[PDB]
């Protein structure tokens, strides 16, 4: 146990700028924001106790501070006051031009025409010859090289201005379904944009891509340091998808990269805190079956500060310890999986949705 071991027994060698990792208890990642307010010191303390790795969300502190990147700057400093080594990521979406940061302030129905260069970065709906939009939120066009340059510089500027340790990039699809004949170009362009960002952030900055395990992100994945399994709907929590997760988590770890295995019980088949606490054992088990060095669990029922980050799920605080080996698929075509850790025995049936972790 001198070095962290992937489930294939190979050694995981982290980069110097990675967050802390340990198997002592479930390795945790947190991600949260609140448009309406900053964290109270007591809330910073609560989260800081439970994680070394978090991300501030897309709108945090927008109302009190006026711009979401100042929310990120505020919390990054608050957390680092407590744990100077905490890793705090700045959020930026690669697809939706959410107008929550100063950087994106022009991407509104009433301002965009006054910014013709920024407007030219956006997808046009061929059905209207006007900007494509989702409730008047416009769509970056990754096929536009000037957008790739602007966006990657902007994100790097947001990481620098906020004092964050890197970036969480949301979305990898580049709206490929809107230009499906160019899907391969979109995937290639996305990789180009991420490589620009990775370079522009300079050394020692973490790049986490959301859902970057998906084939659509293959050109982006190499320059990423981390990828998140978002489990954003029921299909992604199927027994087949969970087995794919576990396969992907090994591949990610073998690449020296980190994974975030994120669960929002809003996507559970079944009052969210009660449900979340009841399902914690099952979803933790799903993570532990596939867990690797420098993989982290995120748990709650959404993305707001009030969506789980400030609740105690006692399973997450129990001693876990290093895995004693890879999971065992109890029968070759069945959906029961077990795995042993130094302080816990995991059993899960992903066909039926039942699990039991026996804490020793």
């Amino acid at each position: 146990g001198q070095h962290y071991l992937n489930s294939d027994g190979s050694r995981f060698v982290p980069k110097d700028f990675y967050p802390k990792f340990s198997w002592d208890t479930t390795p945790m990642y947190y991600m949260f924001g609140d448009t309406t307010r900053l964290l109270e010191p007591e809330e910073v303390e609560f989260i800081a106790e439970r994680t070394d790795f978090l991300c501030i969300e897309k709108s945090h502190g927008r109302t009190p501070l006026g711009a979401a990147e100042l929310g990120a700057k505020h919390e990054a400093a608050a957390f680092k006051k407590i744990k100077p080594d905490m890793k705090v990521l700045f959020y930026f979406n690669s697809a939706y031009a959410w107008p929550f940061t100063s950087y994106n302030q022009a991407f509104t129905r009433n301002k965009i025409d006054e910014h013709p260069k920024l407007k030219s970065f956006l997808i046009v709906d061929p059905k209207t010859a006007e900007l494509a939009h989702r409730r008047n939120v416009f769509f970056f066009d990754v096929l536009n090289p000037e957008l790739r340059e602007w966006w990657s510089t902007t994100v790097a500027k947001g990481v620098a201005e906020s004092g964050c340790d890197g970036a969480f990039i949301d979305q990898m699809h580049g709206f490929a379904w809107l230009r499906a004949d160019k899907s391969e170009d979109v995937q290639k362009a996305m990789g180009e944009m991420m490589a620009l960002l990775k370079r522009k952030m300079g050394p020692d900055k973490i790049l986490l891509g959301n859902n970057a395990n998906q084939d659509i992100a293959k050109d982006a994945f190499p320059v990423m340091d981390a990828s998140m399994f978002e489990h954003y709907n029921e299909k992604l929590l199927s027994k087949e998808s969970l087995l794919q997760d576990w396969d992907d988590m090994l591949r990610i770890a073998q690449a020296g990269k980190m994974s975030i295995f994120r669960i929002g019980v809003e996507s559970d088949p079944r009052d969210q805190p009660v449900l979340a606490k009841e399902r914690a054992e099952y979803y933790l088990a799903c993570y532990l079956i596939g867990a690797q060095p420098y993989s982290y669990f995120q748990y709650g029922w959404g993305w707001t500060l009030s969506s789980g980050s400030l609740h105690e799920f006692p399973e997450l605080r129990k001693a876990l310890g290093p895995p004693k080996g890879a999971y065992d698929r109890t029968t070759p075509d069945g959906w029961e999986f077990t795995r042993e850790f130094e302080h816990a025995s995991v059993w899960v049936n992903t066909e039926t949705g039942n699990a039991k972790i026996t804490w020793r």
